[PDB]
């Protein structure tokens, strides 16, 4: 349902641009986009004029110093020059006007330009720097959020509703840094744990990821995976940042795809602390805390996974809404829903794969489609909601899947691009060389103490 | 004081040599190194016989065969043939005996060298891989010691017995990934840090180094560096691993050099959360928690130092007692007592310059000596206790700094090399080519992303 | 031809080792594989002893010392310790042994083993460093052998072998370095290459690679590819130079798939300057100086094609004569007879098929089986003489194959690895980290310049 | 004189520009600085215009359209908004107009501004780009210059001038890729070379470097360095290339500063073939064949100092004619006259060290000035000319000479960058990402090479 959550975002962005248009019409200088700046406002504006001769657009610049405006950037550069029958004419403006002023000479340069609109596009998508602001702003973005959920299966119950109380609270004011609060279990979330985790265990032998299996393995020596207890959030996340560095995040209420690839981004999952509802246990209508801890938590165990993972959310930083939507699809068709070929016969490893019983059984049988991975089929093709999936995607090395995700990255256009510190575990924005040249500086540090690593040895 | 804290680790270690001796002497088999592995025991001698008639060392491998042990290496090689004059006549086995048939073929093994040893000198001296073991080893191993320090000016107070009491509790109670227990301060320790505070800040604006005041002003902006209440812990880890990505871990009694070495390595500072006596404000008999605060804190903020102090904990790795030693001098001479030649002018920033208010007067006046900073010197040249510390390095750029240590540990032999991992914060060990393959990876991954944010920008 | 060409050589090499026998037998002794130095003999013997107790090693070792002999390295190891069930029992000797003391001892050691052969397998097959040995070497490995071909179509005329035998002085007697010496040309093989100039270039327009295309313009445009002049040897040399970095040199006789492939490692190509038989001037039954000229020339001026063969011989060096047929396989599949998919659809690039006009037409055309070039099908594939191919190999793009190449060659096994220094034009040999590092420095240095100049630019 | 050679070109090069006025004063329009393409001119205007009421410049660009001109890029941005109180008044105009209008509109825009120039200052001085070009342009642009120095001591038998007409003949009529023309020699000069090299060759055990030592020795032994024989170039110039990858080219006349820094950069040396004058053994007022023999090849055979020199000519390209002095003076102050402080003692590797037997004593005499060597240092300190040098940097180690080169060209301004390419052996310039990005796939290339290689290591 993640791309329907991707489309109900990209739907309700633009429905929020279909409802930006001032509520009186008529006035031609309603599209001209402008922010205030000290107590004046900066801007720009666009002409497209036609032929040669009326090249009026002194008038305009003759209206820009009628008020001492302070002047960014101007720029004049006629099209079909460089490249002919693509462009358009066009003139590059940026300027800053009193904001009394700024109405009054925009009523002047209306006497020059019409037809046309400010030269800067969408500027960014705003995203994150660091971890803490993840946190801090994306809860206050998400906050008084309460999930209804009557209509769907169960959910009547008001025990569950007071659980999803506690969940919220738990979650939404927690902070970065602080440690999970841990959250009782009663007897029957925990037999409901014990009955899913006995029959996913007696299948996960076949069908499974030999990654998933013995990282599994590993947790429940370690963390505790048994029917009896129930896992906690603290342990898994300790043992996660220690072997794959890598920790989660306790979040509840309708989750964004552009939060949720963020954190992707920076290396913590988003999760809910509470389960399915007992009515059914078989499966759920909402991921929940075993979808997580069953389907996403194992195979995230693996460092080239969990690198594949961070460089999906890595391309995701602010791409607009259709690229958001495609990385939702591509996430959806390879961690949710992925297959590998290894030992040469086909694993699942995917998420909602290793979350469903009924759909464990369904993918490795013979009905459903199965294709090899392509990173823009999968970016394109359709999805299906309450019902087994029959196209399925295969990776044999996830190696092969990381540089096809580098390549449509690559070919995925931004203004910049992005680079992860783990160190500071933080994000610096690339779009001056000389944040490249400090990047390289620490590359060229790195390869010197390889090197003489290297001396040392032999 | 810590050289004098190195020097009294490695003369305790030499005793424990010294008293390594079995109490019964007359046994010549008492030299043979060996450990026991699966109920048989794995070892190896080395024979250095003279001339070359005299080759009975058939005799000794007839002797080990004489009990079907399992050899794991045996060979042998003349010296003087690869080295002429240096070297002396050797032949290396390795070879793994049941523990009964051990002593007995040793016996028939005498038979054939008397007045050699075993050929594996010293292996490592044991450090730590991550910060788990980092913490839970290093505070089993400091485990039931309590600090006297009655004969040091003041002490005789029993509140500040219970005050170290407490501080003791907190940071030997304390694990790894948990926050800082924040701790109460009546009003002396307060007033005294208000006053400490005045008469520093009130010189930190000369003779200090600019990222220290600046440091220092962002801090008190964020984390509270004020007179009136005295910062914590947990804020101030907080905003360092944000921004410099460092942390703190509370700690006490007597530490020794190869444990602090190691957390500098991880990227952490062991710290104490008491202060100095208020009988003695203007100077510490041992370092405190203002004595971190102000001297260590505020400089580590600095991205190029904290890489440098890390490098410095690298090469600590693995290093013998006498490389310990030096270390922990340059440590004094750089970071407790170091100067900056910036703007023209000479600057201060160590930490025990940064801590000691009549130290801070007397490092920037005329009479100690002053030279420029060497490695070398750095590491021979002596110390003194109680006293101003007349002779000081100066180093114009923390770069410099840090090659000079890379050339230094390049240098420094060690049987393998160190690499901190930031994603997990771990260390691997660098003996095989195999891991520096891996490590090669990643740094080529690096480099493709780099390529590709090149591509994208312009 | 080439493919026969390599097994033509390792049936030689074997039938050499099928002849390395003593021509008396009856002597155990006669396999111990020895080499003399400085009036000793330096060599090594391996026992495999089953059981454990008999471990009578030690005489053969009393055998070693009989002779005050010079040992480089002696070593013992019992297998099944490390890995069970694939080794055998093995222990590593290395010694020098008078030689006329080394047979006496050596009758003693017979004493201890009689089923077993030295440890030392196969060293390596010789190979060049520089290019100036390439030459010398290869041009005295190459002395006084003439090419017969009277069974060949035509090659009946004395003209024919008069321009052979001129041809022959001209490149045997040719030394690096040297200019290419200038060769006449009759009106006969000037009318036959304007015919088969008219013939390609009429065709090359259609089913050509675009690079071929483009190649071949500056060529004729610059060296002088023209109907009425054929063009001569040291002006192509020079444009390749300057431009693709690649020189050709002159060679006759029955050149080895050895050499060949080296000179393909130093981005040199040997080169024939006669042409085919005016008999035969739609095909040839060897490739003449025209088949290189419009098939091996026009696409080798590619600069990534150029790095992709440079891969192949890198990877050829050393190789053993099984490693050495499977390059030359891989050479056939992919340089003599190679399609490229772009543009969306399908070109050839192949030397073979650039050189006949009948292949030519057949290529393209649907009777030939085509596939997606794979290594290992493309080095196991075998092929034809005389006759039109059948089975085709496509690569969409040069840059495929050529990590292709690179995978294949990280799989192909070699006691060490090569690298090239454009700078000396020279070969590097990889089997200490020494090297290594080396190279590592000038790879630091050139990215510490390309740091600098991207600090520069902007 | 290379000092000497330099500031004589600047001179020469400003009274150029000094010439660069038109013969007819009084024309306002004189300023303008254009060039034509295509039948139309392209060129550039400024205007700094004070206040800000006084915005004219739509006048400006209503003479640009007056004549339908073709705008490249017009810009404006007023000072003092990114920076105040160092730059000026300004607006970027970058436009092609027909060549006859130019003119007709360029005196509209004089209404418009009068008291500043063209935006666009000095573009760069030209370079060539490989080594064709390199010999062909230089060749081309030294045509028809003899040398005179009838003044100079000797030169006054008609007999030198022959030889000097005979050496100018060679040089100037040699063409790249072509072998060196053998020059004979009479008994007089071989005469002269003989006391020469006795004389130089039993002192070279003293005072010089080991590296110029061993050079000279592997060269007597390989290309026959001896008294009786003068050796050619043809045989010094393969060995450089086959060991260095250095190779020489012959020249005469007055060579400028800036074709022989291009030269060096190009790892080629420029070189001419006659000697000094029979008159005057002892010492040469200009630098001969024998200078180059044996105080710039031996030294030259160093990888290391070729490398060095190689980075001085990289650093060289395009660079001012003050830069160009600069460079002069550090090559005059390093690679003519440089000191070397290795195994304890001070020696000399400097070219004119090297090449005079009264400056080889009077360089490591007590009575001249000796100091560490420093970049800036040796590039502002002047010269002396006839008389021994009382002033001289050393250098204990080639690569602090060469870190310090790097420095120091990064911090050279230049619009752009240069990379070598020693696999065609050409130059390509640094002012675009993609170029970076091109050299930055090969490094990574040569990256994973390295990686198979250690992975096969071992
Ligand atoms: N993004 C939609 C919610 C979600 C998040 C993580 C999952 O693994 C999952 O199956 C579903
Ligand atoms: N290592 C001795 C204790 C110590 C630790 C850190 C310091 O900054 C300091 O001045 C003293
Ligand atoms: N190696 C066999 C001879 C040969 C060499 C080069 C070619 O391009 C070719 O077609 C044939
Ligand atoms: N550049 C002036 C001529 C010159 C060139 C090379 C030298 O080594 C030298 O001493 C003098
Ligand atoms: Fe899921
Ligand atoms: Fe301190
Ligand atoms: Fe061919
Ligand atoms: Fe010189």
């Amino acid at each position: 349902s993640l791309i329907e959550d991707a489309r109900k975002e990209r739907e309700a962005a633009v429905a929020a641009a279909a409802a930006a248009v001032p509520s009186e019409p008529g006035d031609p200088l309603e599209a001209v986009a402008f922010e205030e700046k000290e107590g004046k406002a900066m801007l720009n504006l666009l002409f497209s004029p036609r032929a040669t001769k009326p090249s009026a657009l002194s008038r305009a610049v003759k209206v820009f110093e009628t008020f001492e405006a302070k002047i960014h950037h101007l720029e004049t550069r006629p099209a079909q020059r460089p490249r002919a029958g693509g462009p358009h004419l066009e003139y590059f403006v940026r300027l800053e006007v009193r904001r009394g002023d700024l109405a009054a000479l925009l009523s002047g340069v209306r006497q020059v330009s019409e037809d046309v609109r400010s030269p800067a596009g969408p500027k960014v998508p705003w995203f994150p720097r660091k971890v803490s602001e993840l946190d801090k702003c994306h809860h206050l973005v998400t906050k008084f959020d309460p999930d209804l959920d009557l209509d769907h299966p169960g959910f009547s119950d008001q025990v569950y509703r007071q659980r999803r109380k506690l969940i919220a609270e738990i979650a939404f004011q927690y902070r970065h840094g602080d440690p999970i609060p841990r959250v009782e279990y009663t007897a029957e979330e925990i037999a409901t744990w014990k009955e899913v985790y006995t029959t996913l265990k007696g299948l996960y032998a076949t069908h499974a990821c030999g990654e998933h299996l013995e990282a599994f393995a590993l947790l429940e020596r370690f963390s505790g995976y048994r029917e009896d207890n129930i896992p906690q959030l603290e342990d898994v996340s300790r043992f996660l940042k220690e072997r794959t560095g890598f920790q989660l995040r306790p979040v509840a209420g309708l989750l964004s795809a552009r939060d949720f690839l963020a954190s992707l981004a920076f290396r913590v999952f988003q999760c809910t602390q509470y389960i399915r509802h007992a009515s059914s246990p078989m499966h759920s209508p909402e991921p929940d805390c075993c979808h997580e801890l069953l389907g996403h938590v194992p195979m995230l165990a693996d460092r080239t996974f969990a690198q594949f993972s961070q460089d999906i959310g890595l391309a995701s930083l602010g791409a607009s809404d259709e690229e958001i939507e495609k990385l939702s699809t591509l996430y959806w068709f390879t961690v949710e829903f992925g297959l590998c070929k290894q030992n040469g016969e086909v694993k699942a490893y995917g998420a909602g794969l290793l979350s469903s019983y009924g759909e464990l059984l369904h993918c490795l049988s013979e009905e459903p489609e199965i294709r090899a991975f392509d990173p823009e089929a999968a970016a394109v093709q359709p999805y299906q909601d309450q019902t087994y999936q029959s196209v399925y995607f295969v990776s044999e090395s996830f190696s092969d899947a990381k540089d096809k995700l580098r390549s449509y990255a690559s070919r995925i256009q931004r203004p910049f691009s992005v680079k992860f510190d783990p160190y500071t575990l933080a994000i610096d924005v690339l779009d001056s060389p000389q944040a490249v040249r400090r990047s390289l500086e620490g590359v060229q540090d790195e390869l010197d103490t390889l090197a003489h690593a290297l001396s040392a040895i032999g």
